[PDB]
C-alpha cells in the first residue's frame, strides 16, 4: 500500500535539512532510524535523496 514509501516522504519533507548535505551525511544521522533499515535497497534511498534535493531546490 506504498505505506513504507509514503512514511519515508513524510519524514523527508518534515526532516527539512541543509540541501547541500550528501546522502552519507544525512543517512549517518538517520542510520539509527527504524525506517532506514526497513528499506533493503540502498539504491532506492540514494535515488529518492537525489530526487528530493533536486525537487526541493
Amino acid at each position: 500500500i506504498m505505506q513504507a514509501k509514503e512514511d519515508f516522504k513524510k519524514m523527508m519533507e518534515e526532516a527539512k535539512f541543509n540541501p547541500r548535505a550528501t546522502f552519507s551525511e544525512f543517512a549517518a544521522k538517520h542510520a539509527k532510524d527504524s525506517r532506514f533499515k526497513a528499506i533493503e535497497k540502498m539504491k532506492d534511498r540514494e535515488a529518492l535523496f537525489n530526487e528530493f534535493v533536486a525537487a526541493a531546490r
